[PDB]
DNA sequence: TACTACATATGTAGTA
DNA sequence: TACTACATATGTAGTA
DNA sequence: TACTACATATGTA
DNA sequence: ACATATGTAGTA
């Protein structure tokens, strides 16, 4: 089993935001909400396409990799993984502890409800 | 600068303390190897490193050490979480909730108790 | 058979036994939206189908459940996992394990609700 | 949003349980669990082959199904589905209505706690 | 208990 | 781009 | 409450 | 192609 490790997620999130994307075309992306050297992070586009998370096309004269697997698809897997380790009670357990560190403000607490729907 | 994270394999052990609040070498160990399989050792070094990491405690209550916690439970998990969310969910809490019920985890039984627990 | 949108309404008359006309339907339009009337169709059809009745109580058609709640519910899972997981209900809560459904909290009950 | 009909799920158990899988290869496997056309059957194939739930390959002279999703990832989603739309409380309100129901022998009870670790 | 050892996964970047 | 290199961190567990 | 219309998904062929 | 069951919903 090959997991998405968290400074590799840094990436994807920049491709699933980008749906194609470049070596460079990430780099610059990621250059401003991380920092890190554009060879350190062409090294975790790399890992990420070995592991196989994503694939190549060498679109112009350059690679332009594209996610394979399904954002949301992964996001909740991940989240239910974590979770599962951290609240003994699954995902409620949790909401009842973003409350109880009042992390919540009312313009917020509406939309939930109008999420729940 | 030194900055010290609790591993998830770790996190199982914490979560005995804190549900124990006092806890022993082994008292730990007995109530991991249910949910778990480690060895005796592997375990005990867990506990060890979060004693050397900070996040417990020891006391020789008896004629053994009593580890407990050191950091607040509700206090860590919220802040675990939020650093978590942020590297994955890029919309923040909401985009999560968003995504259990895309993925219809959850039941009306559920679902009422959030209302109930937003007021 | 029982249809998954019909299903809705069974819920809400177990919930309340006796059960009438726009009673239902008020507590149906805010888990769901659909017309008044595509509502009082879904009943109307259960009630053909035989799974439910009526009874004038007030001046108004009171339905109620003619089948057992629990005895359905299970028939019904029963068809299902068969139809879908090959090895019966086993091989279900296998596959919730395997994509974590569970958390500890909740494994826990499952012990104390097979003793 | 396209589903797997009832009927349909017949031939993906075929498929699935073989990897590799003929129309007719098919509809020999199903007609012992079942009572279909040879005709009835192929066009459920076709049905889940447009819905795209698996694919041909001509391995011999003749078309070869495989499957395109996979196996538990969909199975666990749709009782999923079914579960929170019957069961009004998730997965465990479903166990213990199985108990309740003593649908559960000794024998098979115990393998759980073997399946809870 | 305390102290020791190790192989893989991960953060982070220089050279062909 | 491709390929190489390394130190800390994390998973697991033997020896004093 | 009671009959009918309608696009879709669906059981069978 | 064809009949039925189904999500929705208006004219009886």
């Amino acid at each position: 089993t090959y997991e998405i490790s968290s400074a590799e997620w840094e990436v994807m999130n920049i491709i699933w935001m980008k749906k194609y994307a470049s070596a460079n075309n990430i780099i610059e992306e990621i250059q401003m909400q991380k920092d890190w050297s554009p060879k350190t992070i062409r090294t975790l586009i790399t890992r990420l396409y070995k592991k196989g998370f994503i694939d190549r096309k060498k679109d112009n004269k350059i690679f332009q990799y594209y996610s394979l697997v399904e954002e949301s698809d992964i996001k909740y897997k991940t989240s239910k993984n974590f979770i599962n380790k951290v609240y003994k009670g699954g995902f409620n357990s949790l909401v009842l502890n973003f409350v109880e560190k009042e992390d919540l403000s009312q313009d917020e607490i509406e939309e939930l409800r109008n999420i729940l729907n």
